[PDB]
């Protein structure tokens, strides 16, 4: 279980290891494959140390539609336990 507060700040966090961008740039505006770039083959890793964080469940066929943290967030939510 998570919120918007966990998924939008602590996914910067978890962007912030496996890529290394600010901790607090990886906002609800800002798409991970377009703004933000996150290594780009990685983004999977950055999934599991989501899944890890919030408790969620997103697979590698289900992650591929993404786009921002706004589409992660309410995503997540209803993706997670």
């Amino acid at each position: 279980a998570a919120t918007q507060e966990e998924i939008v700040a602590g996914l910067a966090e978890i962007v912030n290891e496996i890529a290394g961008i600010p901790v607090e740039d990886v906002k609800l505006d800002k798409s991970f494959t377009d703004d933000l770039d996150v290594d780009s083959l990685s983004m999977v890793e950055v999934v599991v140390a989501a899944e890890e964080r919030f408790d969620v469940k997103i697979p590698d066929d289900d992650v591929k539609n993404l786009k921002t943290v706004g589409d992660a967030t309410k995503y997540i939510l209803d993706h997670q336990a």
